[PDB]
């Protein structure tokens, strides 16, 4: 029994990348103790506390002193917020690093978020093995991987371009479907990360949640040795568990109404935490989903301008067809089940990850962040899913929603589509496998953290 390395986590953004972090740490248990220094700007939200609080007793956490963003314009977007969070908490993380050092534990290594690279100078001056947690596709780490050269080759922006963008190993995209940050090269957002991307080659290792059969162009590219580039370790696809072994509780009413349905016939839609429509947008897909003779599990939330918000009669004309759900619903046990068919998402890397685990096709329907870049390496990457094509107005109208829907469900695409979806379900479960390539990519993360 010798006393356990420990490890120092860093995340970046929400429960999105808490999820992936968490189930991260607790596969390398209980060979390393870990640390969540939650970087804050305010009262931690009972969402991440509960969360956090449930993991294994080897993750700690430790919520850094809060920071004031009151300076940064109100307008900031995320990736700029983020990025001053980090940067205005290293000396927090210095005294928290220096509590567990001054004690005779090995600090063994920081991982820091993919928007946390800041927080790498502090594990190089301290001689601790600074990695780099990616809780997003290959393709997207190919493209910040890429991006320094995409800045000193391309000068307008990016929704500007004729052609696609080419990123070493990936599929073709167009700048209008690339990263929220890029969409404007004026906006602090797009220099803080390029800041980042520039700083990638500074960690030992990127752990990147994904592999190679789910993204076989980007991670050999990523895998291809080269100076200036960090080594890669592919561990996807990292998802929670369902309640299959996390607790005893009572069926829920929805999994019941699931289970009387036939097998593979209900189509799965939640945007998840953050995904809020506007009006006329839900309007739209409360309109399809009316009319439509698909069944329908919808998870529902209040617009930006909720059950009662939907169009007249909606609940009248869906009652058996379909089922609403309020604010929050058990996506992964959901997605376990057989009556499930199908998932309209907004391809969360998370999200997608639970549905490829479980050989759900998609209905790729991305709002922020890398989201579109996700549904273009979906739909016309790997052709598990399609994608409703939106207006000039950011609406996407009924007539899609409707059409793939039916090309998914019904058709001999939608045929295709779920054979190819069953493909990458059982290489998911191959590559998590003691014969995995994701595990072994873990186990020689840990023998890295506990060399010399
Ligand atoms: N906010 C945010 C979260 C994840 C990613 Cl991969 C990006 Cl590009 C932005």
């Amino acid at each position: 029994t010798a006393p356990p390395p420990h490890v120092i986590i860093v995340p970046s953004a929400g429960m999105g990348h808490l999820i992936p972090l968490a189930e991260f740490a607790k596969r390398l248990l209980p060979r390393f103790t870990f640390t969540f220094a939650v970087p804050t700007s305010g009262p931690p939200s009972s969402s991440q506390r509960d969360f956090l609080s449930s993991l294994p007793a080897s993750i700690d956490t430790s919520f850094l002193p809060e920071v004031d963003l009151s300076d940064a314009p109100s307008d900031a977007q995320i990736e700029t917020l983020m990025s001053l969070m980090v940067v205005r908490s290293l000396p927090s993380l210095r005294d928290l690093i220096a509590s567990y050092s001054a004690s005779g534990r090995r600090v063994a290594a920081l991982v820091v978020d993919l928007f946390a690279t800041d927080a790498i100078d502090v594990a190089l001056e301290l001689g601790i093995r600074p990695f780099i947690f990616f809780p997003s596709t290959a393709m997207t780490l190919s493209f910040f991987l890429h991006l320094e050269k995409l800045d000193e080759t391309v000068s307008c922006e990016f929704a500007e371009l004729s052609d696609p963008v080419q990123i070493p190993g990936c599929i073709p995209v167009h700048g209008k479907d690339l990263i929220d940050p890029v969409q404007d090269r004026k906006n602090d957002a797009y220099k803080w990360l390029l800041h980042h991307s520039k700083r990638y080659k500074l960690a030992e290792g990127v752990i990147v949640n994904s592999f190679e059969g789910l993204e076989g162009g980007p991670i050999r590219e990523l895998l291809h040795p080269e100076p200036g580039k960090p080594r890669v370790y592919p561990v996807g696809p990292l998802i929670q568990a369902g309640s299959c072994e996390k607790g005893a509780a009572a069926r829920p009413e929805c999994l019941k109404w699931l289970d009387q349905q036939p097998r593979g016939s209900v189509l799965f839609v939640n945007f998840g935490s953050g995904g809020v429509l506007s009006t006329e947008q839900q309007n739209e897909l409360a309109g399809v989903l009316a009319h439509s003779q698909q069944r329908f599990l919808w998870v529902v939330r209040p617009p930006n301008d909720p059950l009662k918000l939907l169009p007249e009669g909606f609940l009248e004309q869906t009652a058996g067809r379909g089922l609403v759900l309020p604010m929050w619903a058990p996506q992964i046990d959901v997605l376990s089940h057989e009556s499930t068919g199908g998932f309209l998402t907004h391809c969360g890397w998370n999200s997608t990850l639970e549905s490829v685990f479980h050989g759900v096709p998609l209905i790729t329907w991305p709002l922020y962040a890398e989201q579109k870049m996700n549904a273009v390496m979906l739909t016309e990457g790997l052709r598990v899913g399609l994608r409703p094509s939106v207006g000039k107005d950011g609406i996407i109208r009924g007539a899609e929603i409707a059409r793939v829907i039916g090309e998914l469900m019904e058709g001999e695409e939608g045929k295709r589509i779920r054979s190819k979806m069953q493909e990458l379900k059982r290489a998911a479960s191959a590559v998590l496998s003691k014969d995995g390539s994701s595990t072994r990519a873990l186990e020689e993360v840990a023998k890295i953290w506990e060399s010399k």
